[PDB]
């Protein structure tokens, strides 16, 4: 059965699906702010976060503005980073669309497509595979290039 | 290729999709406002509604909040209307979400499924079958339970 789930993901926080998303899946995140602005991260400005039941982090999307880069990367619960996939020009993927933004994962099995609004950042091939449990959103309320509130829509059920 | 569209509609306009939404595709509309206290509608307060290309009406979603009922109908190029479909207790719907709301409509080649928010309301056989080719939303400021310009998010390619 198709399903859609909706949830409010403060910064700094985490959030279990009621719905587990898999290949076939997809997850949009909304921002109603886009504050390009936030200046330098600790690194990241905002990361958002794909997690397995496991704790592992399937995709890992992370603003870093202070090196103008969108960052994505993945890591077992209990392993070290692993390679980071980069994607320069960050005010160019936002482009288009000024004081909101949404982010959207489709999960094609073997890779995660990346669409920042309308544009497609890029064709992630995944370095762990698995079901997505558990969705986050990282920042300080000071240096998010995001809303302090994050709303995460999933569309589950697909395939 | 899968791909997300986003279009603005302000109420009482219709706009043409880029990308077509066919079986497997989802198009979900946002609305930035939610008055369950608006005036009685003549006799809509609201509605959405997904064209073929011909114009024809594949689905029509009518809100009535004096009626108390969500209507669901097709409408042949010349007209008439067809088969109405009705879901009482517009109010319930849209229960979970204050001051905004989302209809999410999945596209599954004899049917059209219609959720509120995160709750499915129908699982609508359609009366006329098609590709959806434009959008609309339809009120006016008084009758209109949604905000004056609704957003309207596609996701495509998707089979
Ligand atoms: C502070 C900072 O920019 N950290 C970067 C940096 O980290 C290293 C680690 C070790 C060494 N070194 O021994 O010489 C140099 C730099 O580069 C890493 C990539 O090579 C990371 O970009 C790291 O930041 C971390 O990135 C991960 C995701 O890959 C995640 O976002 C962490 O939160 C972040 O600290
Ligand atoms: C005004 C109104 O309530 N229109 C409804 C109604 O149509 C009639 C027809 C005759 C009389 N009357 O002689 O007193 C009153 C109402 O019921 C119709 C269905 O039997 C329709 O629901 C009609 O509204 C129209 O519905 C279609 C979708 O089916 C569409 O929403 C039109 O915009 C709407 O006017």
């Amino acid at each position: 059965m198709q399903g859609v789930n909706i949830y409010n993901i403060s910064a700094g926080t985490s959030v279990d699906l009621a719905a587990p998303v898999t290949t076939g899946d997809i997850v949009t995140f909304f921002s109603s702010a886009l504050n390009l602005n936030a200046g330098a991260g600790n690194p990241n400005n905002t990361t958002l976060n794909l997690f397995a039941e496991n704790g592992a982090y399937l995709l890992h999307i992370a603003f870093r503005l202070q090196e103008n880069v969108i960052i994505f990367n993945s890591r077992q619960p209990d392993g070290p980073w692993l390679v980071e996939q980069r994607v320069s020009d960050v005010a160019n993927q936002f482009a288009g669309i000024d004081g909101k933004a949404m982010v959207t994962v489709f999960d094609h099995g073997d890779k995660y497509q990346v669409v920042i609004n309308e544009k497609t950042v890029i064709q992630y091939t995944k370095q762990i595979s698995g079901l997505t449990s558990s969705l986050s959103y990282n920042a300080t309320e000071e240096t998010s290039i995001f809303s302090t509130v994050v709303e995460a829509v999933t569309y589950t059920g697909l395939a």
